This record gives C-alpha cells, sequence and structure tokens, in this order.
C-alpha cells in the first residue's frame, strides 16, 4: 500500500527527467526518502536477490570486485542472497559477505561466443526463477559482472519491474538511440518509436516479471537464430524491445549505473555504481 509520494519527490531534481508519460518514476539521487522505504520494506520482511554471470576470465577481472562491492551496497539493512552463476567454479572468488548478506554459485555451460554468453543469460536467470529464486526473493536484479558499486544501492530502486538508463543515451533523443533497427530482428524498433534506451547491465523486478523479461528475451534471441540475424546489441536490444512493450514500473537514473569516461557532469550527484574499463582483448576469446 505504498504510494509513490510517500517516497519519492521529483521536484528535488527539477532539472532531470523523473516521470515518465506512464507515471513510472524514474529514481534520481534526491529524490528518494530511503529512511521510508527501508522501514516499509522491513516490516515486510523482504529478501532481495542478485543475479550475476562470469563467464571465462571476466571471474577473475571483475567477480570478486562486483561480489565485494555488491556486499559493501546493495539493498543494506535487508536480508540479499547473491547468485553467481560461473563455468569453473574452482575459480570462485570466496570472499567474506556482511550481516544479511548470503550466497550460492552454480556452474554453467560456458557458451562458444561471447555474444551468446551474454544473451544466454536470459535463459537461464528464467530457469534458475522457476526452480528457486521464486520461493527465495520478493525482488530480484540481474547484472552485469563488468562494474562496481560505489555507493547505497538501496530499496528506492525496488519495483516490479525495474530498467536502468544508459549512461550515454539518457538525454538523447529516441531517434539517435542504438536500438535495433533491421526489421528482420525480433528487437526491431522503428525510428519514431522508443521511450528510453536501457541498459541491459542492470535491470530487475519482482521474481515474476524478471520471469517475462526473459523469456520474451530469450524467445526473441531464439527467433532471430532461426532467421539468421544476430540483434546489434545481443541481449541489450532485446531488452529494449521488451520495455517498449512492456513499459518498466520504475526506471533508475544513469547515477544507478555510470560510466566515468563520460565525466561526472552536473546532473550526476551521487554514483552508485560505475563501469569498469573495458577489457574485451583479454576477457573475450573472439570477435
Ligand atoms: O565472455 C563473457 C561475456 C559476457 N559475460 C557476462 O555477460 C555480461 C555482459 O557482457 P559485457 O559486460 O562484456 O558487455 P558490455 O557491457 O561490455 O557491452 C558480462 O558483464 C558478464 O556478466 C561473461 O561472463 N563472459
Ligand atoms: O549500444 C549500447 C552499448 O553501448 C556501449 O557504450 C558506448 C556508447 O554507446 C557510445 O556512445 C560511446 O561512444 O562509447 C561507449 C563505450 O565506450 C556500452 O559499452 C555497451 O555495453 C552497451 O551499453
Ligand atoms: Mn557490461
Amino acid at each position: 500500500k505504498l504510494k509513490l509520494s510517500d517516497w519519492f519527490n521529483p521536484f528535488k531534481r527539477p532539472e532531470v527527467v523523473t516521470m515518465t508519460k506512464w507515471k513510472a518514476p524514474v529514481v534520481w539521487e534526491g529524490t528518494y526518502n530511503r529512511a521510508v522505504l527501508d522501514n516499509y520494506y522491513a516490516k515486510q520482511k523482504i529478501t532481495v536477490g542478485l543475479t550475476v554471470f562470469a563467464v571465462g576470465r571476466y571471474i577473475e577481472h571483475y567477480l570478486e570486485e562486483f561480489l565485494t562491492s555488491a556486499n559493501k551496497h546493495f539493498m543494506v539493512g535487508h536480508p540479499v542472497i547473491f547468485y553467481i552463476m560461473v563455468d569453473d567454479v574452482s575459480r570462485m572468488p570466496l570472499i567474506e559477505l556482511g550481516p544479511l548478506r548470503s550466497f550460492k554459485v552454480f556452474k554453467i555451460k560456458p557458451e562458444k561466443r561471447w555474444q551468446d554468453i551474454s544473451m544466454m543469460r536470459m535463459k537461464t536467470i528464467g530457469e534458475h526463477i522457476v526452480a528457486h529464486i521464486q520461493h527465495e526473493v520478493d525482488f530480484l536484479f540481474c547484472m552485469d559482472v563488468d562494474q562496481v558499486f560505489q555507493d547505497k544501492f538501496g530499496v528506492e530502486t525496488l519495483g516490479e519491474s525495474v530498467a536502468q538508463l544508459q549512461a550515454w543515451w539518457y538525454k538523447a533523443d529516441p531517434n539517435d538511440f542504438t536500438y535495433e533497427r533491421r526489421k528482420e530482428s525480433a528487437a526491431y524498433i522503428p525510428f519514431g518509436e522508443g521511450d528510453f534506451y536501457y541498459h541491459a547491465a542492470i535491470f530487475g523486478g519482482t521474481p515474476t516479471q524478471v520471469l517475462n523479461i526473459t523469456q520474451e528475451c530469450f524467445k526473441g534471441i531464439l527467433k532471430d537464430k532461426k532467421n539468421d540475424i544476430e540483434a546489434q546489441y545481443h541481449d541489450e536490444s532485446h531488452l529494449n524491445k521488451y520495455f517498449l512493450l512492456n513499459k518498466p514500473t520504475k526506471i533508475l537514473s544513469p547515477e544507478y549505473c555510470w560510466d566515468y569516461h563520460i565525466g561526472l557532469p552536473a546532473d550526476i550527484k551521487l554514483v552508485k555504481m560505475s563501469w569498469q574499463t573495458k577489457e574485451y582483448n583479454v576477457v573475450r576469446n573472439n570477435v
């Protein structure tokens, strides 16, 4: 029975987009009352899950930093379960976790192409939601491993379906978004359409919603394979088509997923997560 104005004040950030035409909040630093929400969610005794995949040398390059930072900054004050999907459990860094954190690790098959490693997450996440995550958590985030939490990433981010504004295009016009523009692809979005460009490095929602996001995305990924086409930005293209069709009930500002290569402009007030510098020459093994 949470009311949006109970926790969200768009007027605190008058200079950026804080509400979508479909009434979803865009959560920016300054607009959220975390104390109110912490109190609310704690009475509900929620648990929040976080999936992260590290296949190949992504493990050595990023997984420890990811997990160490998640331990420190993700949903502090609430039980969290980290779900770690790796192709080689023997390379799992087994960091010390803090109060209300715990984890479990799954061995997954390494797909041959990095593009398929990235896309197949959609299949695997849905399998895991059905098998166990739906029974374990109230909300789930699914995140890329190549990034680091920098400050509190808390219950202000929770909602039925949560999308991340991608850091380079948040002020852009839809016709500049890098949507899949080939009509042959399941992820196609025509010029003239589109609300935002969402980053596939972070998405979440309830287990039920995330199951639908991932299932729908993976259906498009498979469909494209049958049509001998691969979306230009892989699962991200599909995710953006998903969220065009099924609008997110919450969007996170680029503060929640920031690329410091851009610098730090005035709109980015408090960074909660930052991208790792890309290292494709080492961590990917195909073009
Ligand atoms: O070789 C692969 C490529 C991808 N990934 C996973 O898929 C995510 C998406 O790929 P990536 O981060 O490389 O895409 P980018 O953000 O650089 O476009 C990575 O963060 C990892 O979680 C992985 O573990 N190993
Ligand atoms: O297309 C989505 C894709 O974008 C990459 O980021 C790019 C950005 O799109 C581009 O404008 C800029 O010139 O370079 C950035 C990288 O240096 C992301 O890396 C990728 O993960 C997706 O978000
Ligand atoms: Mn990434």
